[PDB]
DNA sequence: CCGACATCGCATCAGC
DNA sequence: GCTGATGCGA
DNA sequence: GTCGG
């Protein structure tokens, strides 16, 4: 945490621009800046030194100079005192309440947790579950709990069909000592890029997990992506575990390596890698890496036999999951 | 200077 | 109902 | 907000 003060500031500015200003590119700018500073192996002494890093320009160098000199940012201090910004920033912390809805709720006089709790009928389903578990979703998950959760998910999936493979990705796969949620990549040989020979592949799994009272709530659910809530079982006389966010993503079996690269992240690592791909003349998603033709239209999927193959195409040296925490 | 900034699944709405 | 845009989270 | 062309 060499430059924690600076990266915290930039993250709060990023959050401001996303939630309040609804300026997603500023949000991404601040996030890129914070990320590149987070991995810089020196205690930054000035905005000039920081400006050397890619993603840090003039405006952010100035803010860093102000922050180093005073320990504060006046811009952020005023934002913190703004009632409307404070209200919007708070509401967006509920899952399902984004910048537009947050501002709309404020317009209608709904701006506190207590307000939300007495206006449950003005929330959509996602938002109501997000409110329900507002407290729990703030808490992080120790890796030890992540390991118990893994063991339940993998074993219940096996019981449905032994040909399923479930892989825990996200921050867990990057070796994090704690995670914000659980991310599960799912494959089955019946679902490939060429065909789907069995329906309800994801549904079966979701249902098995509900059956054993592991999955407790659903935020959204389609053919390939589940987003919901789960909970570890507790023992006699002990306080229950917090409820946790869990996502399950079914990916075509033959596109596992693009899928696991994507779901391992980080989110900023993925954006940076896909950015780099574009400069090298490719586009990468969770399914494929494709060349960009003379037009700027994606060509046919390239052969991929490992995560490293994807790195190879764009002339990046391979990075292990633990080194992708950007 | 200025266009372009990764990419996509699900829920919801607007228009037909 | 279909299509396409928007919001949201990932 | 930043930066390559
Ligand atoms: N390409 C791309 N991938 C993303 C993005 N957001 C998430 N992913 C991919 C890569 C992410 O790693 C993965 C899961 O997203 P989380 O659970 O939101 N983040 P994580 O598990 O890393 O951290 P933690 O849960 O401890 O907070 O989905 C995105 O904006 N873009
Ligand atoms: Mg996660
Ligand atoms: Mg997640
Ligand atoms: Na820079
Ligand atoms: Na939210």
């Amino acid at each position: 945490t060499l430059n924690g003060g600076i990266t915290d500031m930039l993250t709060e500015l990023a959050n401001f621009e996303k939630n309040v200003s609804q300026a997603i590119h500023k949000y991404n700018a601040y996030r890129k800046a914070a990320s590149v500073i987070a991995k810089y192996p020196h205690k930054i002494k000035s905005g000039a030194e920081a400006k050397k890093l890619p993603g840090v320009g003039t405006k952010i160098a100035e803010k860093i100079d102000e922050f180093l000199a005073t320990g504060k940012l006046r811009k952020l201090e005023k934002i913190r005192q703004d009632d409307t910004s404070s209200s919007i920033n708070f509401l967006t912390r509920v899952s399902g309440i984004g910048p537009s809805a947050a501002r709309k709720f404020v317009d209608e006089g709904i701006k506190t947790l207590e307000d939300l709790r007495k206006n449950e009928d003005k929330l959509n389903h996602h938002q109501r579950i997000g409110l329900k578990y507002f407290g729990d979703f703030e808490k992080r998950i120790p890796r030890e709990e992540m390991l118990q959760m893994q063991d339940i998910v993998l074993n219940e999936v096996k019981k449905v069909d032994s040909e399923y493979i479930a892989t825990v990705c996200g921050s867990f796969r990057r070796g994090a000592e704690s995670s914000g949620d659980m991310d599960v990549l799912l494959t089955h040989p019946s679902f490939t890029s060429e065909s789907t020979k069995q329906p309800k592949l994801l549904h079966q799994v979701v249902e098995q997990l509900q059956k054993v009272h592991f999955i407790t709530d659903t935020l959204s659910k389609g053919e390939t992506k589940f987003m919901g809530v789960c909970q570890l079982p507790s023992k006699n006389d002990e306080k229950e575990y917090p409820h946790r966010r869990i996502d399950i993503r079914l990916i075509p079996k033959d596109q596992y390596y693009c899928g696991v690269l994507y779901f391992t992240g980080s989110d900023i690592f993925n954006k940076n890698m896909r950015a780099h791909a574009l400069e090298k003349g490719f586009t990468i998603n969770e399914y494929t890496i494709r060349p960009l033709g003379v037009t700027g239209v994606a060509g046919e999927p390239l052969p991929v036999d490992s995560e490293k193959d994807i790195f190879d195409y764009i002339q990046w040296k391979y990075r292990e999951p633990k080194d992708r925490s950007e």
